[PDB]
């Protein structure tokens, strides 16, 4: 089992264009969620190729290399299915993935078989490169993979899709990928509306793209036109949980609770293991409940009272279900905890938040939001200013640049100031030092951090902060 040969092979592997070389980092996603999403997208539809390649990479990430190979087998079969003259060239990503998986299974001759096929094809076609072949289809596959890896990848996805569109501006698939990417980037904004209309025009039969157009129309207060698209696709998506859950989102945002629930129930029947779906159901119940409490001025009577009680229990049931199906699905923890807190059940909220705070292997984005919500809980329900500060600070440390940034910095100032009502600053000095360092006030930051070091001369955090401010 030679490290020499392993690294020699690896040098070739790094030359390939495929999921293993596209810097798709497991740290940036919830693997189980991404796996669930891809499985749903594959349901009851051919266009399955990119999804199978990607799913194989995801299986590898989960430590299921055999399942990975199963996915590549399916990808290969689909390529065969197209029966096109472009088989060899259409096979490069799948082959690259095969090479990497076999490499990770300590099976080097097999891996080399695939690198061989790849190099051979690149040779035949006189590629400027030995193991890659410039290809719009590949740019498209890459775009899809990046998109699936989430917000840290959207710009990259957009670039990939643009690159493909460079070659074929009116390719139906490339336009779907581009339009979806711009939609995700809109998440509010409406830059995606034109691209979405064009994508629908190029894909008249496609429910997936229509549902997103409908959502963007809803966003810009064109609810009737949107709803027309939803009705156009309803009969066709009955076994497609991925499309169903977005159509259900459309209804939820229109306050059509029962319709939303109807589609989500259909979706769950196709994929009952899905945390995402259970969580969507929870959001629906919760939203209706909030609506009734609002209309009833927080004093629902009679049947309204019965309904709110039922809705609270259903929401709780589904948030719990989501958590049971994926302990990493952080949103279900925060939504559940927040429901408890709103009902005055502080001990229950605390239990759930505590669980969430102890989850190490979740994404920084989720951690950022968990700290934010626990901070708010501390501030408005526990009335613990000190603890709120701690957690707003942790949220900022995890993610300096997010939508919550201003709220966090502001709140930190406020609370630190409340501290000075009766006591010199203690936690609070660190908070102000951090915030002014962040906002660019080096002098102030320095002062605060100096006081902090005074109090805790051993604190490596303050030491590092002061090392940096020293510059």
């Amino acid at each position: 089992m030679s490290e020499i040969r392993k690294d020699t092979l690896k040098a070739i592997l790094l030359e390939l264009e495929c999921h293993f070389t596209w810097n798709l980092l497991k740290e940036d996603i919830d693997l189980f969620e991404v796996e669930d999403t891809i499985g749903q997208q594959l349901e009851f539809l051919k266009s399955r190729l990119a999804l199978y390649n990607l799913l194989a990479y995801v299986k590898h990430l989960k430590g299921q290399n055999k399942d990975a190979l199963e996915c590549l087998e399916q990808a290969e079969e689909i390529i065969q299915q197209e029966h096109s003259d472009k088989e060899e060239v259409r096979s490069l990503v799948t082959w690259g993935n095969y090479a990497w998986v076999y490499y990770h299974m300590d099976q080097l001759e097999e891996a080399q078989k695939y690198t061989g096929k790849i190099g051979n094809v690149c040779k035949k076609l006189s590629s400027p490169s030995n193991y890659k072949l410039e290809c719009p289809e590949t740019d498209c596959e890459k775009g899809w993979a990046l998109l699936k890896f989430g917000g840290k990848y959207y710009q990259k996805a957009k670039a990939a899709f643009e690159k493909a569109l460079e070659v074929e501006p009116d390719n139906p698939e490339f336009n779907i990928g581009y339009a979806i990417t711009v939609y995700r980037l809109d998440d509010v904004k409406s830059f995606s509306l034109g691209p979405l209309r064009k994508a629908v025009t190029l894909n008249p039969d496609n429910s997936y793209i229509k549902v997103f157009l409908a959502l963007k129309l809803q966003d810009v207060h064109a609810e009737a036109e949107g709803e027309k698209y939803i009705e156009e696709i309803l009969d066709q998506i009955s076994s497609q949980p991925y499309v169903l859950r977005y159509a259900a989102k459309f209804y939820r945002r229109k306050n059509s609770w029962n319709k939303a629930l109807e589609l989500l129930k259909k979706a769950l029947e196709v994929t009952p293991t899905s945390s995402f779906l259970h969580h969507q159901m929870g959001l629906c119940y919760r939203a209706q409940m909030i609506q009734i409490k609002k209309a009833t001025h927080n004093r629902p009577k009679g049947k309204d009272k019965l309904k709110v009680d039922e809705l609270i229990s259903s929401a709780i049931f589904h948030f719990k279900a989501a958590m049971e199906r994926d302990s990493m699905f952080a949103f279900a923890y925060t939504d559940l905890a927040n429901m408890y807190a709103e009902g005055g059940q502080y001990s229950n909220a605390e239990d759930i938040f505590r669980k969430a705070l102890r989850l190490e292997n979740i994404t920084d984005d989720h951690k950022h939001q968990i700290h934010y919500h626990y901070g708010r809980f501390q501030e408005f329900h526990r009335k613990s200013e000190n603890t709120a500060i701690h957690h707003y600070l942790e949220a900022l440390k995890v993610k300096d640049r997010s939508p919550l940034r201003t709220k966090l910095t502001s709140a930190l100032k406020k609370l630190s100031t409340k501290r000075l009502c009766h006591n010199a600053l203690d936690q609070s000095l660190s908070a102000l030092g951090f915030v002014y360092k962040l906002e660019g006030e080096k002098r102030q930051a320095a002062e605060y951090y100096e006081k902090a070091q005074k109090i805790d001369p051993e604190n490596a955090e303050f030491l590092t902060a002061l090392c940096e401010l020293r510059l």
